C-alpha cells in the first residue's frame, strides 16, 4: 500500500531506553518514523541532539521539532499515525484522554499504542534523572551518549 | 513497505459495533486484515464466522478465519507480523498487558498494537448486547442489521 | 412520593455493605425500592431484606421480571442508587450506566461511596467466612446472621 | 427548596463536562448551588458560570470562604454532587469524601458518571487546545468560547 | 527477637517461578516459611508434591495443607505473618479485601506483600497452563519437575 | 534470626496517624525500626524530626534519622535489609511498583515489604490534614496531640 509515516511524540527529557524500545519496535512497520518534540532539565537543542545520536543506527528515523498541535504536524508531514507507549494504568487513562481529544482535533489521524517491554516498564526520564542526581549507575537505562550527558549535568 | 497482514483475534459471540470500530479503523493501515476466531457460548463457530463475514463484506481486504493453535502460530503461518486489539478500560488494559508479555516470549517477531475504542462504543461487549437482546430492547445502535436479525431470533 | 430511588441487587444475602447504602438513601427521597432478581432462593432473599429494613418506614422490597430501567418507569422512579467500593466496582458500573442511559435517557444512576468500615464486605466473602464458622455479627444484620448459621452451621 | 444539592469546583473555566453534571442534576433537587473557590479570576469564573447556566432557573452560583461542608450546613444542603470520568477521579473523590464524612456526617456526596461524549473534557485540556487556536465550540458554551478566544486569541 | 514463622498461602495449581520468587525472597527474613495449601487441574496430593520438589533446596521451607481459615492455621502453628505477592492492580484490590477481612477474623496476624520481580509480573498458574495446553515451551516459567508434570498433563 | 533493622522512609510533613499505623504495626516484627526522613514544604526538617520523635517515643525500638543520598545506601550503611511502605490505593500501588523496580536494580539485597493501611486511616495524608487544619476543623482524629498542637499554631 501507499507510503506510510508514523510520528512518535515526546518531550524526551532525556530520551531513555524506554523511548528507544518503542522507536525501534516501530521502524519495521512504517516507511518512515518521525521523532517529534514540541517547540525541563535539558534544553530543546540538547534534547534534539540526544535523540539524533541515540537513533543514528535506524536509518528510517528522522528527528524534528514543531510548535503547534501534534495532529497539525502530522497533517503537514502526511503522517496518518501517532505511536505512543503504555507502561501502566496511569499512562493508560492519560493516553485515553489525549486520544479522545486528538480524534476531535483531526479524525484522520489514528493513535496506535504498544506496551513497553518487561524490562523497561519502570523507566521514565524522571526516575533516570533522579538516579543520576545521586550518581548511581544508569548504563542499563539510557544509551551511552545520553549516559555521558546526564553525568555531566548532575556532576 | 512490503505486503502487511494484521490479525484481529476474538471470540465474536457475536460481533458488535465495538469490534467493527476496530476493524474499520485498521483496514486502511495494512494490505490485509484477518479476523481470527478461536477453535460453547451462545452462537456456534460457523454462525460466528457467518456473522462476521456479513458484517465486514463492505470492506475491501478483510478475511475471516478460524484456528486451533496459538494465535502467534497463526500469525507465523499466514505471514502476519501484527496483532491488533482494542482497549476500552483499565481492566482490558491489565489483561492485555499480561497476554502481550507472554506472546512476546512465544514469538518476539510479532507485535501487538492497540487502539482506544471510540467513546461511543467503549461500553459495548458481546455480553451486554445479549443481555439487552434477551429483554428485547432495541439493539440497532449496538450491532449491524445482519447480527441484529440473528440476536432477535435467538431471543424470540 | 414526589421522588422514588431504586436500589437494585442480587442480595444473596443482604449485608451491612448493602444496608449502609440503603440507610444513607432513606432521608434523600420520599421512597426507596430495593429491587431484586445463588445460595438463597428469591423468596428467601426478599424475606431477609424485608426483615433487615423494617426499621426504615419508607423502604419497600420488590422483584421484577424485565429491565431495571422499565421498573423505574413503571413506578415513577427517576433515580437508581448504586454503592461503589473499589476501582473494579467503578469500571463495571460505568459500563452498566452507559447502557442504561441508552435504554432510558430519563433515568439517572447516582453512586455513593461505601463507608470505610464496610468497603471490603460482599455477599460472597460473608458466605465464605460463614462456611468456616467465623463470627459474622459485624458483617450482617441479626436475621441474616441466623440464616447464614442455619445454612452453613 | 425542601432539597438543595451543591456542585463544587474551580470552574477555570466551566466546560460542557461541568454543564453535563449540572443539567442532569436540576430536575432532581429543588435548587442547585454551583459553588466556587488559575487562568481566570474568581470574578471572571463566576460570571462565566452565571452566563452558562442562565437557562436553568433553579441553579444559583456562589462563592465561599470556608469548608464545603460548612457551606452546605449554612444553606441547608444535605447533598454534594460530583462527576466521575475515570479511575483517577474515582480514587481522588474517595479520599475527599472519606474526609468530608468525618467533618460532617450528615452531608452525603453523590456521584454521576460523566456522559460518554464529555468524559475526556477538563478545563486544562480545553485551555491547552484553545492556546493553539483549535475549534472549541464542542467543548465549552458560547460565552466561555468567547472568553477563551479573547484570552489566547 | 523471638522465633518467627511466615505463611505463604496459595492453591499452587501448579506452582510457578512467580510463586517461587516470593518464597525464595522470604526465606532469609523469617526463621521458618510454611507454604500452605487449602484442604483445579492438579489434585491436592499432586500440588503438594510439585511444591516440595520445587522448594527442596530451601531448607527452612515446609509444605503443609489445612482445611480451615488461614488465620486459624497461622494461629495453630504460631505464625504472626502472611506473605502474599502483588503483580498488578487487580491483585492489589483483591488482596486489600482479603486482608481487610483477615484483620477482622484475627487482628494479631499481619499480611506483608512483596512486589513480583520484573520478569515474573505476567506469569500465573493459569497462563502457564494455557501455554502448556498448546505445548509451547514453559521452561522459563516453571521449575523442571513442574515442567515435566505439565507436559504429561497436557500430552 | 540475626539482628534485623527495617527502614520506614518518608517526608512526614507532618507525621499522621496514617504513618503511625504502619510504624506501630512494624515495631514488633523487627529488632529495630528506623524512620528515615529525606535531606520546602510546611515544616522544616528539624521540626519534622521532632514531631516524629515525640509521636514514636512510646515505642521501644524506633529511631528517627535523616539522609542525604539514596535510601538503599542508607539501608546498606545501617545494616537494614528491609524497607517498609504502606499502601492505601491503586495510585499508591503503581507508584510504589515503579520505585521498588528501580531500588532492586540499585541494590538487590534490600527488599521492600508493604502493608495495607488500616481501613480507618486509608484516606489520611499529610496534605489533607494540613488542608483541614488551615480551616481549623477538629484534627484530633488524624494526628497525635504533639502534632495537633504544632498544626494549630502553624494555622493560627
Ligand atoms: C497523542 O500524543 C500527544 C502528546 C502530547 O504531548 C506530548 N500532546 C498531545 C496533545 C493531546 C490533546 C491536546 C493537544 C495535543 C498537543 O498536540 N500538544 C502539542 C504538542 C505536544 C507534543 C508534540 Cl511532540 C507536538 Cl509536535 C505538539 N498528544
Ligand atoms: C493478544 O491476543 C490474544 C488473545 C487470546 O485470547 C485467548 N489469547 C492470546 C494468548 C496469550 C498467551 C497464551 C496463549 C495465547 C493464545 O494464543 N491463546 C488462544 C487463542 C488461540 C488462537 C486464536 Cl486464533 C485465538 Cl483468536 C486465541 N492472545
Ligand atoms: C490472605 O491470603 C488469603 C488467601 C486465601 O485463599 C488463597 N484466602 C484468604 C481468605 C481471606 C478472607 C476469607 C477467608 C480466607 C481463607 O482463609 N480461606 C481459607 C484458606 C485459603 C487458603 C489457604 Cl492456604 C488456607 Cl490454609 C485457608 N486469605
Ligand atoms: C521505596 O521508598 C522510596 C521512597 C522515595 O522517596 C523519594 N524514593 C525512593 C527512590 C526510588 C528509586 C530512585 C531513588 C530512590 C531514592 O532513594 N530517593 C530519595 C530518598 C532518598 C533518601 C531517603 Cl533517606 C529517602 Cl527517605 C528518599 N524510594
Ligand atoms: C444499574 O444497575 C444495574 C444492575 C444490573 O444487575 C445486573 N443490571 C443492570 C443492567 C445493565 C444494563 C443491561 C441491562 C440491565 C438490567 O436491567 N438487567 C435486569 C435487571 C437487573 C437487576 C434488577 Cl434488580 C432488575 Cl429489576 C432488572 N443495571
Ligand atoms: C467533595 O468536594 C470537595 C471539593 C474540594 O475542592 C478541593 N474540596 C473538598 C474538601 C476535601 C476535604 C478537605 C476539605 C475540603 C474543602 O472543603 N475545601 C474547601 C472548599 C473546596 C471547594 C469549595 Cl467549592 C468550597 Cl466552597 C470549599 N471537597
Ligand atoms: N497527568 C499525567 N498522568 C500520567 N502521565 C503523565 C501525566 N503528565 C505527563 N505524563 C507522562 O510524562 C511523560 C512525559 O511526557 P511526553 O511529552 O508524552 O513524553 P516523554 O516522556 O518522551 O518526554 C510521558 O511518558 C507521559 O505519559
Ligand atoms: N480480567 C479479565 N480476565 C479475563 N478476561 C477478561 C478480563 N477483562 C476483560 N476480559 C475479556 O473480554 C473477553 C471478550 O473478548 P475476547 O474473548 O478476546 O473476544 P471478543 O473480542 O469477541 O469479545 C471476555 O471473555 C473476557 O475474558
Ligand atoms: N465484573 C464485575 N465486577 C464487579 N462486580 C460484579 C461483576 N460481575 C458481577 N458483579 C456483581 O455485582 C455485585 C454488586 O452486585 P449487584 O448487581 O448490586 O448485586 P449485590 O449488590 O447483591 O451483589 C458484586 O457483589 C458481584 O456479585
Ligand atoms: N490528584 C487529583 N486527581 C484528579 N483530579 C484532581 C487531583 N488534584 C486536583 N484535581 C482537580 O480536580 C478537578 C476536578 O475539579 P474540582 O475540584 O471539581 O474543580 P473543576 O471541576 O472545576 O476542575 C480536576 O479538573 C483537577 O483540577
Ligand atoms: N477475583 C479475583 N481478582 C483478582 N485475582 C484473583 C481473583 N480470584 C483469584 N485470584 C488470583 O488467582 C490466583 C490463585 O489463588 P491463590 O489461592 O491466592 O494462589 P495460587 O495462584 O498460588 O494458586 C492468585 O494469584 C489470586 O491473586
Ligand atoms: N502518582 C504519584 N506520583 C508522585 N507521587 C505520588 C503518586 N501517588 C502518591 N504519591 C506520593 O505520596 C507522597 C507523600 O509520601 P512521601 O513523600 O513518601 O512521604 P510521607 O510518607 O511523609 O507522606 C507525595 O509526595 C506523593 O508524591
Amino acid at each position: 500500500m501507499e507510503h506510510t509515516i508514523a510520528v512518535i511524540p515526546g518531550s524526551f527529557d532525556p530520551i531513555t531506553y524506554g523511548h528507544l524500545d518503542i522507536i525501534e519496535r516501530s521502524t519495521d512497520r512504517f516507511d518512515e518514523i518521525h521523532v517529534c518534540v514540541l517547540k525541563g532539565t535539558f534544553s530543546l537543542e540538547e534534547r534534539m541532539d540526544l535523540i539524533e545520536q541515540s537513533v543514528k543506527h535506524l536509518p528510517n528515523v528522522k528527528v524534528h521539532q514543531f510548535s503547534g498541535l501534534l495532529v497539525d504536524y502530522c497533517e503537514q508531514v502526511g503522517a496518518k499515525t501517532i505511536i505512543r507507549g503504555l507502561r501502566a494504568v496511569s499512562d493508560f487513562e492519560y493516553e485515553l484522554r489525549l486520544t479522545s481529544m486528538n480524534k476531535k482535533l483531526n479524525n484522520e489521524i489514528e493513535t496506535l499504542y504498544m506496551m513497553s517491554s518487561t524490562n523497561y516498564s519502570f523507566i521514565s526520564s524522571s526516575i533516570v534523572k533522579e538516579v543520576a542526581a545521586y550518581r548511581a549507575d544508569i548504563s542499563e537505562f539510557v544509551p551511552p551518549y545520553v549516559e555521558k550527558a546526564l553525568k555531566k549535568k548532575f556532576k
